C-alpha cells in the first residue's frame, strides 16, 4: 500500500544515514569500497560473497532491505568476511579484525539506541505479509 512504502521510505532514510556514519569513520576505511582485484587478486578466491559499505548504500537504494534485519545481515557479513580473511595472529590480521568487530559492535549499538523496536516489527510484519 502507500502507506507501507511510506514505512519503507523511512527505513531507507534511516539506513543511509547509520551506514554513513560508518563509512565516515577512519577506523573503517578498509570496508568503505569492494576489494580491488588487481590490488588483491586472490581476496575473490577466499571470499565467496564480499561485501562493503558501498554495495549496502547501493542495496538500500535498490530497495533489497525491508526491515533492520536483513540490513544487519550485510553488517554482519562485512565483519565474519574480514575474520575469514584475517586468521593469523599477525598484527596486520589483528588490526583488521579489531576494526571489523568495531564496525559490527558500532551499527547494533546505534540500531539499539536510535531504532525503535515498534518500527522494526511494522516493517517485519510487512515484510511476512508479501
Ligand atoms: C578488507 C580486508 O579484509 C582486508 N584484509 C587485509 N588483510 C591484510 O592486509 C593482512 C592479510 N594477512 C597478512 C597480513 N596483512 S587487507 C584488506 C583489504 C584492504 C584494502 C582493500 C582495498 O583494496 N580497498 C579498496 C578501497 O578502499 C577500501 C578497501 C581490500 C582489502
Amino acid at each position: 500500500s502507500m502507506q507501507e512504502e511510506d514505512t519503507f521510505r523511512e527505513l531507507r532514510i534511516f539506513l543511509r544515514n547509520v551506514t554513513h556514519r560508518l563509512a565516515i569513520d577512519k577506523r573503517f576505511r578498509v570496508f568503505t569500497k569492494p576489494v580491488d582485484p588487481d590490488e588483491v587478486p586472490d581476496y575473490v578466491t577466499v571470499i565467496k560473497q564480499p561485501m562493503d559499505l558501498s554495495s549496502v548504500i547501493s542495496k538500500i537504494d535498490l530497495h533489497k532491505y525491508l526491515t533492520v534485519k536483513d540490513y544487519l545481515r550485510d553488517i554482519d557479513l562485512i565483519c565474519s568476511n574480514a575474520l575469514e580473511y584475517n586468521p593469523d595472529r599477525d598484527p596486520g590480521d589483528r588490526l583488521i579484525r579489531h576494526r571489523a568487530c568495531a564496525l559490527r559492535d558500532t551499527a547494533y549499538a546505534i540500531i539499539k539506541e536510535e531504532l525503535d523496536e515498534d518500527f522494526e516489527q511494522l516493517c517485519e510484519e510487512i515484510q511476512e505479509s508479501r
